[PDB]
C-alpha cells in the first residue's frame, strides 16, 4: 500500500532516520525559551514578520454584512455554512494539535516562538467562525453537514493523509515538515478562491476581511514550514517530495466536487482544479522540486520591489 | 522545617488532596482547545481582557531616553543594570517554565488559552530588556551582578519558596495557586515602585513605558491566578494562605537591603518596605484573608465608575 511506495527507498529513508541524530535542528539541546543573543535569523524574521500582523476578533465586524447574505441563493448560503463549520470542527481542530506536535520537535527556541504564535491565532479564528455562524445562521443546529462530518469522503480521506505522513511512527522530520506545509497550503486552497471570488468587489465586508487575514498568514505559517525545511541536511528524495503534494493536490479536489458545491455555488470548477495545482507547483518548487501540474492561475490572485530585485540577481 | 508547618495542617490538607480529585477545574477531560459555546465567562473574560492590551518590542524606541542615562549617578546607572540582569537571568526565565506547568495543570481551554497568551508575552517583554541593554550598555559583558545571580542571597532565597511552594511533589493546587499569584504580584513590586518613582515626569520615556506595561499586564496574570483561585471548592486553611504572601513580602524586600541599592538608588527604604506590604494585603484579601501588614500606599501610585459602583453595592 502507502508503504510500497516508502519500501522503494528503503535505502536512502534509512540513511535519512540514522542521520536524523545528526540534525541539530532536532538536536535537543537546553534551549527551551529563547535567550536572547539570537543565532537563527531567519526563524526569528518570521516570527516577528507574523508577530507584527497580530489581530482579533473584534477586528471583525458582523452586521450589515448579514444582509447581503439573506439575499443570495439558497446555496452559496448552504456552501457558507459548511464551510464554516468544515473549519470549526474539521481543521481548526486538528490545527491546533499538530502545531504542538511540531513546536515540540523543533529544538530551537526562537523557533517554537514562532509555533507558540500560530496556536494563538488558531485559537482566535475559531472564534471569527463562531462568529459567523451566529452572524448569519443563529444555531450550529441550523447546519446541515455538521453531523456527519467524521462520514465525509474528503475529511475522512483527509485525516488519512495526515495519520499517513505526520502523525505516524514511521516518518521523517523533512518529510512531515512537507506535507504539513502541503496541509497548510494546499489543504483548503479552494475555500480562500471561492470566499475571494465572492467578497470580492461589494460583497460581505467583515468575511472578505477574515478571509483576507486568515488567508495571508496562514501562507506565512506555510512559509515557515519550508524555512524549516530548507535548513534540513538530507533531504527526502524529490519522488517523496512530490507525491506528498501530489496527494494533497487530489484530496483538496474531492471536496468541491463531493462536499462543497463550486458548481451550485457559481463557478466553473475546471478552474478551481486547477488552481489548486498552481499553489501546489509553486509549493513543489519551494522544496527543491521541479514543477508537475505545470497549471496557470485562473483568477486575479493576490496572496514587487523585493521580487523585482531577486529577479534580476538571477 | 518548611514541614512542621504543613504537618500542623496533615488533617485538613489531606481531606484536600482527598478532594482534588472531585476538582473539576482540574477534572481532566477532552476540552484541550476552546470548543466554542464557552461556559466560563470570567476566565474567558480575562483572556479577551488581556489579549485587548496585547503590544511588541517594537512598541518601545530606545535612543533620546539613552539620554537621561548618561547623564545619572553611577549606581542608579548599574541599578538599572542589575535590574535588567534580574529579571533575563532570573524572572523572566523560571517565569515561562512555570507557566507551563500551571497551565498543563488548568483542565479547562478558554483557561489555557489565556496562559497561552501569558508565556508570548514573558518571550516578548525578554526582548524589551535585551533592547534596553543594548540600549544603554553596550554589552553583556559590562554588567557586574551579570554573573553571580545563582550566588545571591536574595535570588537563592526566591528559588526555595518556588520549589517550597509549586515545583513540589506534596503540594496543593489552591496552594500552589496563591504562591504563583504571590510571585507574579509580590515579587518584583520594588522593581516598579522604583521605575515608576524613577521614570515618572521626565525621566527615560521608553522605559516608563515598558514598567507601565508590564506591571500592568503582570497585574491582570496575578488576578487570573485569582480568579482561579476562587473557583475551587475546598479552599486552604487561611492559615497556609497567609504565610505564603507572608514569606513572599519577606524575600522580596531582601533585594533592596542586599543586591540592589533603593538607598544607593535615591530612596527611603522604610517605605519600600512597606509598599511591599501594601500590595501582600490587597493579595491577602483577594484570597478572602484578613489583612496583615496594614501598610498604606506610601508612593502615588497606579496600576472608578466600577469602584465606585460596586463600593455602592456593598
Ligand atoms: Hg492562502
Ligand atoms: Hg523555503
Ligand atoms: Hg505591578
Ligand atoms: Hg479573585
Amino acid at each position: 500500500a502507502h508503504n510500497q511506495f516508502l519500501k522503494t527507498f528503503q535505502k536512502e529513508r534509512h540513511d535519512m532516520k540514522e542521520a536524523e541524530k545528526d540534525e541539530i535542528l532536532l538536536m535537543e539541546n537546553s534551549r527551551r525559551f529563547v535567550m536572547f543573543p539570537i543565532k537563527y535569523h531567519e526563524i526569528w524574521a518570521a516570527y516577528k514578520k507574523v508577530e507584527a500582523s497580530f489581530w482579533t476578533a473584534e477586528e471583525i465586524e458582523l452586521a450589515k454584512d448579514t444582509e447581503d447574505f439573506q439575499k443570495l441563493t439558497d446555496d452559496q448560503k448552504t456552501y457558507i455554512g459548511n464551510l464554516l463549520a468544515l473549519s470549526i470542527s474539521s481543521d481548526n481542530l486538528v490545527n491546533k494539535y499538530l502545531i504542538e506536535n511540531f513546536s515540540a520537535q523543533l529544538q530551537n527556541p526562537e523557533g517554537k516562538s514562532f509555533y507558540g504564535f500560530q496556536i494563538m491565532m488558531e485559537n482566535i479564528y475559531s472564534e471569527v467562525y463562531s462568529m459567523m455562524v451566529d452572524a448569519f445562521f443563529k444555531d450550529p443546529k441550523n447546519i446541515p453537514l455538521f453531523k456527519e462530518i467524521a462520514n465525509l469522503p474528503e475529511v475522512k480521506h483527509k485525516a488519512a493523509f495526515i495519520e499517513r505522513w505526520i502523525s505516524n511512527d514511521d516518518s521523517l522530520y523533512a518529510e512531515r515538515l512537507v506535507a504539513f506545509a502541503a496541509k497548510e497550503g494546499i489543504f483548503q486552497a479552494g475555500n480562500y478562491a471561492s470566499m475571494f471570488w465572492l467578497t470580492d468587489k461589494k460583497i460581505m465586508p467583515g468575511l472578505a476581511m477574515a478571509n483576507r487575514n486568515i488567508c495571508r498568514d496562514r501562507g506565512a505559517y506555510t512559509d515557515f514550514s519550508c524555512l524549516l525545511f530548507a535548513h534540513l541536511r538530507t533531504k527526502p528524495n524529490p519522488k517523496i517530495i512530490e507525491k506528498i503534494i501530489t496527494e494533497a493536490v487530489e484530496i483538496e479536489k474531492e471536496y468541491y466536487s463531493n462536499s462543497l458545491p463550486v458548481e451550485k455555488f457559481g463557478m466553473d470548477l475546471k478552474s478551481i482544479h486547477t488552481y489548486i495545482e498552481f499553489v501546489a507547483d509553486g509549493l513543489l518548487q519551494g522544496f527543491g522540486n521541479e514543477k508537475y501540474y505545470n497549471a496557470v492561475n485562473p483568477f486575479e490572485f493576490m496572496e514587487f520591489f523585493e521580487k523585482k530585485v531577486s529577479d534580476y540577481q538571477k
